[PDB]
């Protein structure tokens, strides 16, 4: 209705960034994941796999300690701060990240919001997820905010009704994107990515086998490695959102759609990437 | 003998169902599935597989506290309520769920029955496998609830002894899914799907592949998911079983039919149910 | 230099059992595997794996408490006698099983000899490994007994030292077969098969990939499994010898046979038994 | 700038062992491998992994102890030491090795140089990397010491600046490996491998799929399985670090450079090894 232009295959090729013979893990950044709980284990490993993939040089998951041991046999390349995301509501990072992610398997508490708090004030681009999205304000700082809600977590961000909200996704978006001065990934089919700048786009990727538990924990994941790698924050955002949809459209060529287990995005990218290099 | 049909290729691709690209999770879900115990665990894992291949949107699995960590690494998209088919026991279930299961890997206790009873008084389908299945009668109910008994449990359920069930089988299904007025899916070679309305089919696929521990726990979860995604219940039982079947007999073309391990029944299902579409 | 003869794949394919149309896990019968403690855990998912694989109805795991979460996520198709091998130290074995295995990463203790007494009071053949291999003789019962040692093990449980056993393999073996009145699977290059009633084979198959730890445990699962499918209990070991080295052989057509790991093997054998079929 | 030769195709080729229809595992000898604590527990799984797909016979894993539940699923085929990079502080190894490894995910701390000095008393090539690699010097003994430091950990070495080093990567390396006595392995793009003796070459192969976390972990486990199975351990250093780059390579033909996980390198080498045979 906006006439909100697709992010298509063409802008991916040409954003893409390039993985030089020169470089070491430190070009790539080290990513900070704050998510998965003792009560939403899975959420930290979707999300750790996500990340990993996506051309981060290292990955440091805070999630809570029993949830250690059920990543490091799928996922041994990743390293831990133990209760991270809960010690994160005490104090300021003291170390220096090239982008972090928390919500994703976490609460909806004030805690949350509270290690929410403590990592706006890093210098880097920040992620919000699941736990981590609620009804708020942001401060003025220095890299981009991104919120990746789906219809219902915007409901609880804003009160725009889901009904009304789809309506006029792309309206509601921008203007929410606009207010806040966030990043907003509004999530479902044509899922829509405002900038607070007032640029938009629609995603033309992906389908109905994303249409079940744990396809957005990965999506975080994709994002917070594509945010280590690409100069642009903006183009890691919409080369994530594309790239996440490529895969489901990869899995449906020879699997039902009603089949995809979310860890399997993380599986297919390898191939999907290359095929727009 | 009673000359029942076989629910054919064509009745299976006449029913299953789409997924839509204007879709989401919502539209397929939530199943909560009432299984695995410390001492056997491995039913948890086996049903959570095939429930979440199988069309569900999401998927809660009240297992034993102990099995909470054996699936996260393998089924990290599953959502967990920690002892559920304990607390199940003690009150009626608060949420809303598209369906449920219980029985895979819990013992034939009391205390199961007492959380059948609780299950039992919620609005939506029902599978009793395993533990969960003994001689005992059904409340009148929204519902279908649906029983998944081998031939020996079968005859826990009636008395009819095995030896004597082998040579009627559709008929003794038939009488006593009239009975009990629940679906029973009498499993073996040739299972057969009784209706309580009097319906009832025989399924045309599988082979001793299956013959081997843990290809019903299975079922029972491509059942549960099969009964999210499916309008008609009655095409969720039939489709699930059989793609259950199918799965055995694509393993079979390359594969020795000794060989075969359950979980690989749901590594096979997406390709199998895309050649249904 | 006895000429003895080999098991070849016109023996193989003669004497593989068909898995009927017909047929339920009560075909093919329980297992017991008693392997694995707290200090060599990786025996009993090997063995677990190996037997599971080989055509078995169902499988009882009977290892140390700590290392059945270590099977569970791999092998969930298999049940468990927590801390098993343990008890049956203390008691006959009060269930009936098709075949059991003991000794795969169980230390040689006098507790694990005793066990070994408890378990040859049953009525089916049993397979001794590894730390359930000793200087011992043998009660006589009705199923055979089946020992499988490395050279090492067959010093230790004969004092033919390894340098004088490597000679003559065949004349040392058969005597001490005929000795003990025991199976015994005399392991290398050119495995003996040598039976307590004078029979004699030679395995023909087999390389330098399985020159590595924990191909042997994988075996002792296959043989325990194929006693369970195979009406000759002869034929049994003889093809899950054969078909262990064919695993090994398909695997270096394309992959080093510096790179192996055991359990690959269990992956390996549902393709490679369908040749011989 | 010293004209440092490469490492080439037909040098792996000509050097590569052959793994004799005749061998047993105790020819590829047993390896030791001090790595993964509680908080960096996946560089034992990366390692263990890396090793074992290498050549050798056996592998002890002397890692903490709540890491061994976290390796048993993934590589069963391991055994191991239950603390044994904390245990052997405090006591020279009593068991011959044909080969040892420390530092992959150990704190550089004293206690550990303390291990390193116990270690180095033994009679075998020693591996020294991560944790392992401090500001030194090493006593004479048989068998080679064998440092695996990037960059920042040649800094932490030496006090030359990263900067400066990697101006004169080849000379700097020669010099400190002269100077030490000790095989200098200087990661990045064109890895150096320097010999005490003053051989020195350059490593063609690898791209930027290997800059990322884990990836020399593997790199560790690989140069100790070699180091069991080529009679020349200068030729497995320079066959492990020309295949790992190799494996990176292959990768990359068919998935982006952003995407590989390091223990996909170990999944890689059978098949890269093979077409070097
Ligand atoms: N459209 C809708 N209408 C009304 N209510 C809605 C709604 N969507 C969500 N809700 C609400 O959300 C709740 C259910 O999810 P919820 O349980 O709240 O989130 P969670 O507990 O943290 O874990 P999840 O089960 O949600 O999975 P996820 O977080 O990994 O999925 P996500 O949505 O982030 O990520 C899913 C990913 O898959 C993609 N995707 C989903 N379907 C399609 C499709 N059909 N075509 C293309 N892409 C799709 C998305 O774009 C996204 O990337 C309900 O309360 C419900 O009311
Ligand atoms: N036919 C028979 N005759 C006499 N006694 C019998 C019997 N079948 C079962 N029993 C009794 O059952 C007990 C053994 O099982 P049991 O131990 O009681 O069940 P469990 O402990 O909960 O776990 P399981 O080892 O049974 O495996 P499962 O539950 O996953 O298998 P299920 O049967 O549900 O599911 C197996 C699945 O595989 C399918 N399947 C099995 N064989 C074939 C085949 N040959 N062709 C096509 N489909 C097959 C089934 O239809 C089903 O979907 C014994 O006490 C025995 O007496
Ligand atoms: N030939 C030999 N000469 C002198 N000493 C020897 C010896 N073989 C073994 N030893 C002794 O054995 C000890 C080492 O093993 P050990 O540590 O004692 O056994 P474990 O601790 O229980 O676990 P493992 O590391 O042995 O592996 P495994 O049990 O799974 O292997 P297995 O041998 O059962 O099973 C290995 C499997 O792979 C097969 N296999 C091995 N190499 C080949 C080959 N080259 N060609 C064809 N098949 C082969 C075997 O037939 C068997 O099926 C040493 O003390 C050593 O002295
Ligand atoms: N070049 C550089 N310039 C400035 N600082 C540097 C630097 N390289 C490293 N650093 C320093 O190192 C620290 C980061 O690593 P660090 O965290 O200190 O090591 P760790 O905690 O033990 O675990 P890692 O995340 O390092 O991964 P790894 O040990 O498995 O990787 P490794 O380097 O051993 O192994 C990586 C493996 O991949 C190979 N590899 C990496 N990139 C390429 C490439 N582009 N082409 C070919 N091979 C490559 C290497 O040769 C090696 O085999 C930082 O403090 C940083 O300052
Ligand atoms: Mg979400
Ligand atoms: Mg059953
Ligand atoms: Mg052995
Ligand atoms: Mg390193």
């Amino acid at each position: 209705a906006m006439n909100v232009p697709f992010w298509t295959e063409e802008h991916v090729r040409a954003t893409l960034p390039e993985r030089d013979a020169e470089s070491h893990k430190g070009t790539y950044g080290t990513a900070l994941l704050l998510a998965g709980s003792d009560d939403m284990p899975g959420a930290a490993l979707l999300a750790g796999l996500g990340a990993m993939r996506s051309g981060l040089g290292k990955l440091v998951i805070g999630t809570s300690e029993n949830v250690i041991p059920l990543i490091v046999p799928v996922l041994p390349e990743a390293t831990y701060w133990r209760d991270g995301w809960k010690k994160a509501a005490d104090a300021q990072l003291e170390e220096t990240y090239r982008a972090i992610a928390i919500g994703p398997g976490l609460p909806q508490t004030e805690s949350v919001q509270q290690a929410v708090d403590h990592v706006l004030t890093a210098d880097c681009p920040v992620i919000l997820d699941a736990g981590a999205l609620a009804k708020r304000t942001y401060p003025k700082r220095e890299g981009p905010v991104i919120l990746t809600p789906h219809p219902g977590e915007f409901f609880r961000m804003t009160g725009v009704p889901v009904n009304e909200l789809q309506k006029k996704r792309a309206e509601y978006a921008k203007e929410w994107a606009a207010q806040l001065q966030t990043v907003i990934v509004l999530k479902g089919n044509q899922t829509v990515i405002a900038f607070p700048d007032g640029d938009c786009w629609l995603n033309p990727t992906g389908n109905g086998a994303l249409a079940k538990g744990g396809t957005g924990d990965t999506l975080t994941g994709m994002i917070l490695g594509m945010l280590c790698c690409h100069e642009d924050p903006k183009h890691a955002v919409l080369n994530a959102v594309y790239l996440h949809g490529a895969c489901a459209e990869l899995w449906t060529d020879e699997h039902s759609a009603h089949t995809l287990l979310a860890h399997e995005l993380s599986d297919i990218l390898p191939r999907v990437w290359k095929r727009f290099e």
